[PDB]
């Protein structure tokens, strides 16, 4: 119980950083290195993330400006960014893929709204999830009677609240995702 309930946490407050890791990937203008980060691009073999291949994707603003360490790259890349959903104009001058992210259209921004709100529905019912796997071994640590009823019971209520604190962490994020998306 002690066990359950400081490994529930943390796997927790581990959700709730993937879940803001994942709506930062979701392109809202502004335009960040985040965005440029689900694309991936086959390298000798495997394929890999473009952030994991390029120069550190410096924003300036209304545009972001690339740059590979590696000058027979730059042709997948830019390809790799035309087959992107983001929806972006990439040139390349010779050693630096440079690109316009436009604005949004209020369609595509409402459609973005919506893999949002899943994208946090998913890193609730985890969270959920985790909370089941704990208050199903406290339950068991009062049936095979490892501990007293009192004492069980009151590690339930804990749960019951981390979970549930975390739980809004997850709603805050999307709330915040969602606004940033109505400019």
């Amino acid at each position: 119980i002690d066990e359950a309930l400081f490994d529930a946490e943390e796997k927790m407050e581990k959700a709730v950083a993937v879940a803001r890791d994942d709506l930062s990937t979701i392109r809202t203008g502004r335009a960040n290195p985040g965005m440029f980060s689900r694309i991936t691009i086959d390298y000798y073999g495997a394929a890999t993330p473009i952030t994991q291949l390029a120069s550190i994707n410096v924003p300036e603003a209304r545009l972001v400006v690339i740059k590979p360490y590696e000058a027979n790259q730059l042709r997948a890349i830019e390809t790799a960014i035309r087959n992107s959903d983001l929806g972006v104009n990439p040139t390349n001058d010779g050693a630096l893929i440079r690109v316009a992210v436009p604005q949004l259209t209020e369609e595509r921004r409402r459609e973005l709204v919506k893999q949002a709100k899943h994208k946090g529905e998913e890193a609730k019912v985890s969270v959920r999830n985790i909370r089941r796997k704990a208050m199903e071994e406290l339950h068991r640590i009062r049936k095979e009677g490892e501990a007293g009823e009192d004492e069980v019971g009151r590690a339930e209520k804990d749960l019951d609240k981390t979970t549930h604190q975390y739980v809004t962490q997850i709603d805050e994020l999307v709330k915040h995702k969602e606004g940033e998306l109505l400019e």
